[PDB]
């Protein structure tokens, strides 16, 4: 699944789709590879607590507008599920 | 509000962060850098979900002062991290 990833400035990072998930990156590159390895690190925490792990991935241009994301960097981390 | 962290080195040559006041989001990297951002991030996350959950996130913070003596922290090499509560 690919999961749009707002990159705001060190880079801070915000999972639209996944609530509560963040990461950052001294670059945008680091915070790209960092934000989708805290995905999987949560879908795995997700599986070993015995949980459902179902997402939907937002498009870009459903969130591109949100007050909240002025100014985002948007990137795309593909995660397996 | 500024969090003391205490910063430790493990073995392996990582370094790990321990948080007074929010024992549970203690954290550790590669580098010190590494190390740090990764608590502070971790911070930032630990008071916006209690945000988000309805509860109160702003009280008192321990301070390097108060906790500098103590036996348990000897060896402690200290950091504070600023967070907006």
């Amino acid at each position: 699944m690919e999961f749009p990833i707002a990159v705001h400035k060190v880079y801070g990072v915000t999972v639209p789709d996944i609530p509560g998930v963040h990461s950052w990156g001294e670059t945008i590159d680091d915070a790209i590879k960092n934000t989708r390895e805290a995905i999987v690190g949560h879908v795995e925490t997700l599986i070993e607590l015995g949980e459902d792990v179902e997402f939907t991935c937002s498009t870009v241009e459903e969130l591109v507008a949100k007050p909240e994301y002025a100014g985002a960097v948007w990137a795309l981390v593909s995660v397996d599920l």
